[PDB]
């Protein structure tokens, strides 16, 4: 049974057979769509069918389905599960798994790059200091003096859920936020809650506007420990504007490496609860969301003031106008410092080409239109007119509750 | 099952019980979300019709606080007998108006639904001819325009009987500009209307072959061949488009019409099918500026606007498209507001819609909403609907898509 999607700007129609391989649920039903809902402990019982399914996929991809290496591996995993109640992925399987978790990430516009992922095996790690050293190396390799390279570091998988590895930071590099007694916020409001945990764990907060947060790392279920990334490893870009000389005086900067560290990697029923992964920014992530969201740095007002816009009535579109300039400045600053960045016209065009190629050679490409469409200038990007099917494929990256809500404290 | 939606910019959480009344289907399943598909989806048998009417009359008599009353049961009985005999039934004028207002109230893709109860309903069910149709539509246009002080209106023509006697307005909107292809390359006028502009000429229209030629009306009564009619130019209020800073803007020779009057949908009340039901409101600025002027398959004038702004059109990363998009939308609002023609900007409409959502959750328990369509086609994340989770589901009475008549009509 086939399903069709139509690009209404080019009348290109593609056919999706891949959605039949979907297993997990979406949250939607025949009578309700939850497409805009942000967010819609495992035993031997349900694990071998998950392993068998992953291994079938793995050996199909290497054109060895039904081979002796395939049947032998199935057997070996089988006995290892009934005997040890889990199993270990080979290096080849881990790398395939991590690449396909990205390939399957329906909300990721950057997936044209999925096959060029540098996979760092940190499964021998045992301590938070060992985590800090693995993460320092990831940051150095991925940053590459501005010539950014996609990377993932994979720490030991969950066993009984009482010995999890977790990175408590939502991203490896993020700026601190401090709520002031007068109700205002110093720094990134998005990080106030995490900043307070850090201070409570003994972090000495400089209390500046762009302080890089410490790493808060949890190994084998132990209490998390604080470490400071060497500042020389944190590449930062001062934001200036190519026409507006006063823009630099706003004193803004941003870090070069987007490295998301709070998601869970699922491969063949195995759960990798600490698996930081990094790429490079789309400009709007910083310029639209990080600076102009009302609940973020919210520099929209000051930029509009310095531009001398009609800020009286919103129908003057001063907000829209300031937003475009801030994003021009983000792109200009990164390009001038030769730090890898992509604008949202380039990134959406590439994704369409990626999506079409995936329909040709894979039978589909799961895609979350709500998330793929950029947060500004939506309809003048080619994804806006593109119909998309959203379904859940594994290997996958999943959400997980923040660890401070679930952690049993040692003391 | 008593679902919840969170606003992520305000943490406000609403609880949706209204969705449990949902009758029709969304097109999603547990395995696949189709929330970005443009269009999912002959007589009604004597059996299917009575439950549809009971459901509708039940909610009608609830709304007037007479559920389970004398008047209710009698009406239920009376309609039951009429269907039994005539194989259809007629709505009381009160039921007609309620049904029409609630079809708007239920239009999950409509951002302007805070105005839903202030709909002027014109009962044209006594109409028998295309000339009579034309008379009703001129009266609609003049009433709705109101010398620029636009007023919401729907005009409802006779309901479908056996699908052989359908009343249809062939235009997609009452007022739309013509589109003629060129012997050399692209298109003059409006490319969305190229096929229809042909079926007008190919039906007898004498095209002035300008860029802003108001299309003729093509009206089909009782299933007969449709007829061409010209709307009196003095009823078509138009706004010349200029910019409050750029005097070269007028040189572009741009104007748009004040009245958005959609005429190709089907209104369904209590099982009855009104195939001709043109309804009108007033524009949100982006529906002209972002879509009608800057979509690649539309007026696509982005090229010359950025050129006349002397912007760096060599790399996409200068965001010249974005800058031009903002300016074109500032001009549309400016021109409409200057000429005292009603228009709403995307910031005001979306703010209004959050307020409407809150009202609907309070006094009705929910509000079906389609985030893919409620979020404006520009500056999405700086409008409040972006961070608002929404639940999409289909309630009746409703407006529905219907096939284009020329694909159906035996000529
Ligand atoms: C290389 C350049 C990349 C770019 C430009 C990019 C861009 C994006 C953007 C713009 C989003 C939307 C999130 C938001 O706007 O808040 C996203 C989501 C996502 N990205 Fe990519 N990304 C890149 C690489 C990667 C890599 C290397 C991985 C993993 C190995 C990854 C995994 C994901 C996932 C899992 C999501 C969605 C998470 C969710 O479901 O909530 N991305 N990406
Ligand atoms: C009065 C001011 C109104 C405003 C500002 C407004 C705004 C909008 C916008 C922006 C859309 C998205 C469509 C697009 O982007 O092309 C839409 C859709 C829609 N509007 Fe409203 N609208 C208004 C009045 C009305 C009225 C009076 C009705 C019916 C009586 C109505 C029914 C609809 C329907 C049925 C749809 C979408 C149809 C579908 O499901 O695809 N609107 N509106
Ligand atoms: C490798 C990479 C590169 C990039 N250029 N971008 C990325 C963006 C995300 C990502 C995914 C989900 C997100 O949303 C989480 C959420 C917040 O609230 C409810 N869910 C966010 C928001 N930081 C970012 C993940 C990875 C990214
Ligand atoms: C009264 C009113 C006012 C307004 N201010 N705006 C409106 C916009 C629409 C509307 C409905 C559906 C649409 O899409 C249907 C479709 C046609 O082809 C493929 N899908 C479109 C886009 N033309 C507009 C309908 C009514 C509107
Ligand atoms: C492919 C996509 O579903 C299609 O372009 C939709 C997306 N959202 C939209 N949203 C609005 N308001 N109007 C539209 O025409 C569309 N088009
Ligand atoms: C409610 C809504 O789904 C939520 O705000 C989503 C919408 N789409 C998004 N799209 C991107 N790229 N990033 C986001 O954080 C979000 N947030
Ligand atoms: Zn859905």
């Amino acid at each position: 049974r086939f399903l069709k999607v139509k690009n209404w700007e080019t009348d290109v129609v593609l056919t999706d057979t891949l959605h039949l391989k979907s297993t997990l649920e979406t949250g939607c039903t025949e009578h309700i769509c939850m497409g805009s809902i942000m967010l819609p402990v495992r035993t031997k019982d349900q694990l071998f069918p998950l392993a068998k399914e992953f291994l079938d996929q793995y050996y199909s991809s290497i054109k060895r389905f039904g081979s002796k290496a395939h049947m032998d591996r199935l057997e070996e995993v089988n006995k290892e599960i009934e005997s040890t109640s889990t199993y270990q992925l080979k290096d080849t399987e881990l790398i395939y798994g991590a690449k396909h978790a990205w390939r399957n990430a329906s909300r990721c516009v950057g997936r044209i790059q999925w096959s060029k992922l540098q996979v760092f095996d940190a499964r021998d790690c045992t301590t938070a200091h060992g985590m800090f050293n693995y993460i320092c190396n990831h940051v150095k390799y991925a940053t590459n003096k501005g010539n950014l390279r996609s990377a993932i570091t994979i720490f030991p998988q969950r066993t009984d859920g009482k010995h999890d590895f977790r990175v408590w930071n939502s991203q490896l590099i993020r700026y601190a936020g401090y709520k002031q007694p007068d109700g205002s916020t110093l720094g990134d409001p998005a990080n106030v809650q995490f900043t307070e945990i850090c201070i409570q764990q003994g972090w000495k907060a400089p209390r500046g506007r762009f302080d890089v947060l410490p790493l808060l790392l949890q190994a084998n279920g132990n209490d998390p420990e604080l470490f400071q990334i060497p500042p020389e490893l944190v590449l930062e870009v001062p934001i200036r504007h190519p026409k507006f000389d006063w823009f630099k005086d706003l004193g803004l900067k941003w870090y070069g490496l987007p490295a998301v560290s709070n998601m869970l990697l699922e491969i063949g029923g195995l759960e990798f609860s600490a698996c930081p992964f990094s790429g490079w920014y789309m400009g709007t992530e910083i310029g639209v969301r990080d600076y102009c969201d009302n609940s973020r740095y919210n520099i929209l007002e000051e930029v509009a003031k310095k531009m001398d816009l009609d800020m009286r009535k919103t129908s003057s579109l001063w907000k829209d106008q300031a937003l475009v300039e801030i994003n021009i400045a983000v792109l200009y600053s990164f390009q001038s410092d030769k730090v890898t960045i992509v604008d949202h016209h380039s990134a959406t065009e590439s994704f369409i080409k990626h999506m079409e190629n995936e329909y040709r050679c894979r039978g589909g490409c799961p895609a979350d239109w709500v998330w793929i469409v950029p947060p500004m200038s939506g309809s003048i990007t080619p994804v806006f007119h593109q119909e998309m099917l959203n379904y859940r494929l594994t290997p996958s990256f999943e959400y997980q509750p923040d660890p401070w809500n679930t952690h049993v404290w040692k003391g």
